[PDB]
């Protein structure tokens, strides 16, 4: 499947509180995002993601990270979640979200594992983490993988080598600490979005 | 066990098609390959492989690439096909590889997917994408593998680069697009399967 | 869990031969090392390893590496065995190792390999091969992994690159080749070991 919102980045919010939720939310959906995760190791996600859902779900994608259980899929379910990201491939988790109408988007390293991912019905593939493997390592799986994967780079992924991603053929990326780092200012927040999704326009263009 | 071929380098085929097979074939075992393949993602490949098995399998091994099903192992077998190669490991493709005896040489990327691979009973090991990991990897690996596997290297392996995969301990190689890209004229293919036999002799015998 | 031992360096013994075992293990304890493994490639090792667990085991962690299967684990137990590394993760090497009451430390490479060996109860990780990795793969997985897990870079470590394998979060390395190469001096292991434990008091400073 390609990807089912206007512009393939994620904006990843590792450590975000519920007070500062709505403000860095905003920021990054006022510069063209409109798919958005918060990983449930920050604090209190049990508020902000349902505080998010309601604020933002009519204009944005609006997710978790870092979901390592079944039973988290089932509690996200209730609180409007839409989207599932993952660093590792757990069958039972990608099924379990795929069985609530969910976008997974679940993280592999290797061909073994992402079509492990596809058979779970994983709808996207994330490829983490990316900087160390590089955009090679990532066109040589797509080469492979049936030629409509949605393929997301994550890991160091910044403004400056973006290009490279797509040249590589990924559909997009997930944005972590280049983005945002918890306790940074709404305004870094802004200016970090706008970098990206002008080097992403600039990028696909070419 | 070692490499049952005069020759350990697989000429892979990607892309091509029925009207253009013998010929290509030809041109790899003219300059001293001996052991060939078809992926699966090649248009017509069950014209193309049952062909070149009547054609050229008195004289060397021939199969099937991109194998990701116990049911194309079955037709494969049908057909002749003597080789299976994979981008992953999937136990029970390998099984029923091995139950046909055909030769299976199976993709991974890990030292956790290469134990996997030999529990099955892969008779050879692929390791995929080697450009990306460098021969150093490969070396690191081969430290702790039983000392008698054969390992190839796929992924970016050229006629200037083949000589560290030796280095580092490779039986040898899969060659994909630097040896063949689809639509390319068959003089390219006798002069780059000329180029790798070359650098493979010289390798050797340093 | 934290590492339960003074120096989180654990010296690997590969092809040590019985005759030589007591001699060059005497030599990293005396320079401060109190974790020490011998693999199960190594010539008899079933001589070796309880003398050592026997003449060494009330003042360091003594150990098996390599090991692939079950019943080794039975086998070691009753040697006194108390530490197993391994290059790959096998679930039930490291249940039944951890139910005699040792301490595992596994060996992966991918994230999700890295939480499959958590559930089975691994008190420690170990990333192999870690040198082709470099240190940012591994500081991008400790991002992801419970914040108290003891992660060991595996792979090509010297004294001269051990610095950035602890700036990038681990908890120690598994020292190999650089430290000990079959018919060594018992000199050569006195000199690295020192160099070793000297460069990661600096780094630990730092």
């Amino acid at each position: 499947m390609q990807w089912q919102t206007k512009l393939p980045l994620i904006a990843i919010l590792r450590g975000i509180t519920p007070d500062e939720a709505l403000a860095h939310v905003g920021a990054v959906i006022d510069a063209g995002f409109d798919a958005v995760e918060i990983p449930l190791n920050s604090p209190q996600w049990e508020q902000s993601i349902p505080a998010i859902v309601d604020a933002y779900g009519d204009k944005a994608l609006i997710g978790a990270g870092t979901v390592l259980k079944p039973e988290q899929v089932d509690a996200l379910a209730r609180m409007g979640c839409q989207l599932i990201v993952t660093p590792n491939i757990h069958s039972e988790v990608i099924r379990r979200a795929v069985g609530y109408g969910m976008t997974v988007c679940p993280g592999c390293a290797t061909a073994t594992e992402a079509f492990t991912a596809l058979e779970a019905g994983a709808q996207a593939l994330k490829i983490f983490p990316s900087s160390a493997f590089g955009p090679q390592y990532i066109k040589a799986l797509k080469a492979v993988l049936p030629s409509d994967i949605a393929v997301f780079a994550v890991g160091g992924v910044t403004p400056e080598n973006l290009a490279q991603w797509i040249d590589a053929g990924c559909a997009g990326a997930g944005l972590g600490s280049d983005l945002y780092r918890a306790g940074q200012s709404v305004e870094r927040t802004a200016q970090q979005a706008a970098a990206f999704v002008k080097a992403y326009r600039e990028a696909v263009q070419l």
